[PDB]
């Protein structure tokens, strides 16, 4: 084993490689959305900026897991990143709904990893998940939920969507 | 009696303890409204901020009466604070209407205390009420009335409510 | 359910509404103590300031739980806030002893909530409790214990109480 | 009558000349106390400073009434200022007790003047009394009451008096 490895179970190592792929995929989905909202026939720059920042944040999350794998003496194994589920994302509301569902899927995967880490008595990994992943995930879900409610109030199409988009820019 | 007490009638002392409870109750109502407007399915941050500031102001009013009781040599007697009348406050307009009615109930109680103080020839207490309570109460009632009119013009629901909420934030 | 709710058990939601009431009650107790120490026949401004800050901190704790309830998609339910157990709090030492006992009761309730959250496999809630509640609670208990010892050394009445009160101001 | 006089009753004018004498007398009492506390066999510089400031404040109050008399078109009539009741004022506590009683006598006289002004329907004079006299009088009485309680806790003689005197300096 690595000279640094201690109390680090192979199942946790493998699941971290899964989380890395998942968050690179989420980053790719959000990148797709970001540029979809910059099409000349869409032109929602607030939504575009929101999704570009979300894309960057998911990539940073994946990188934090890569750094963590090395810190514990595990070995990063990178897999193909699937194409985004869609090429076109519909209305602003539909993109936010897709984002909410994706964030809740990532949250479920992170909670499953926390359960794996807890079952293997790895408190360093449970702490990482609590502090660096689960908190930001809940905050993101609440933010997107709020956004959905606000956009449904404002619009969710036509002038209300135009005005809501300005709040994100 | 207290070594400081002078020209301070027991009925005024008791009524001040009533005003303290009333304004703590009003503070609690506004706290409830503040967090109602931060629910993910409500998401009106301007209304939330308006009610959080109103909650703080009512608590400060109660504290000023507690300080006043001690200044005159009366004795603070604290009672249970009732649960807010509602757990959910409806639309922004409905919450403002509830706030207007509550402010006018508090104003009526303060005017009754002023009449009690005047009838007991307590000019220190009539001055307190005029300067520290009755003025702010009338200003609050006018502000809320204005807000109701503006929100009815803008909306009072859908895009107009979304836009009005931004004026409060 | 709320569009944001995920891995949030009804028993945790209900217990959070309990913690909110408990900490609003504790805030009210400390507010009572604060103004008791500003009576003209008590006149302990250091104790008054200590309890006014404690009152503010407990209210902030309650508000953090209200925000948390909304973040997770639970629903805030506010109940009556009981009158403080006493209207007059005795000596400075007696008030500190009452505060120590109250802080340990709140700590026990928070530890019970942590056990509920752990049993329901809610690591977001266990992290909240550890970071935002249990640490400050232990620090408050140690501070009050220290204060009790110092006041017993200095006094706990007469000149020693007068001098100790200056250390808190 | 004076070219400025309007709605100014002779009884109010005469009572103001009384208040002027009373507050010059109170100023003289406090001046006596101030220098009593600077005797080499007393040597309480905090008490001395407290009474010198009190003396100045009472003289300023008298001067505000002199200015007021002229503002309304009344005529200042100055009388002899009696010698202070004592030449030696005893302990710090005894001087504070004498000050409390004097402040409450002045307060009673001011409240009687307010009743005279109210009965003569002079709202300019009732406002003067409320804003420039009755408020400061109640605050002074509460401060002295607090001081008495603190000094009784600390001492009121020997080391506690020595230490309390430092809080006033
Ligand atoms: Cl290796
Ligand atoms: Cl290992
Ligand atoms: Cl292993
Ligand atoms: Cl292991
Ligand atoms: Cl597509
Ligand atoms: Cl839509
Ligand atoms: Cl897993
Ligand atoms: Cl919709
Ligand atoms: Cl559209
Ligand atoms: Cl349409
Ligand atoms: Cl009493
Ligand atoms: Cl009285
Ligand atoms: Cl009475
Ligand atoms: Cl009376
Ligand atoms: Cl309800
Ligand atoms: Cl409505
Ligand atoms: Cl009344
Ligand atoms: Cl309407
Ligand atoms: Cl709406
Ligand atoms: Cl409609
Ligand atoms: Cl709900
Ligand atoms: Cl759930
Ligand atoms: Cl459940
Ligand atoms: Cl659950
Ligand atoms: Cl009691
Ligand atoms: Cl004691
Ligand atoms: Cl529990
Ligand atoms: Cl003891
Ligand atoms: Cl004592
Ligand atoms: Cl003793
Ligand atoms: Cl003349
Ligand atoms: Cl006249
Ligand atoms: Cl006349
Ligand atoms: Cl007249
Ligand atoms: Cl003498
Ligand atoms: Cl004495
Ligand atoms: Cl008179
Ligand atoms: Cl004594
Ligand atoms: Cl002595
Ligand atoms: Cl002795
Ligand atoms: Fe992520
Ligand atoms: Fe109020
Ligand atoms: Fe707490
Ligand atoms: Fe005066």
């Amino acid at each position: 084993a690595s000279q640094v490895r201690q109390n680090y179970h192979e199942d946790c190592e493998a699941s971290i490689n899964k989380q890395i792929n998942m968050e690179l995929y989420a980053s790719y989905v959000y990148l797709s959305m970001a540029y979809y909202f910059e099409r000349d026939d869409v032109a929602l720059p607030g939504f575009a900026k929101f999704f570009k920042e979300s894309s960057d944040e998911e990539r940073e999350h994946a990188q934090t897991f890569m750094k963590y794998q090395n810190k514990r003496g595990g070995r990063i194994v990178l897999q193909q990143i699937a194409a985004p589920s869609m090429q076109e994302w519909g209305t602003g509301l539909e993109a936010l709904q897709a984002a909410l569902d994706l964030e809740k899927q990532v949250n479920q995967s992170l909670l499953e990893l926390h359960s794996t880490a807890s079952g293997n008595n790895d408190p360093h990994l449970t702490k990482l998940l609590e502090d660096e992943y689960l908190e930001e995930q809940v905050d993101s879900i609440k933010k997107i939920g709020d956004m959905i409610t606000k956009l449904k109030r404002a619009g969710p199409r036509r002038l209300g969507e135009y005005m809501f988009d300005k709040e994100l820019n």
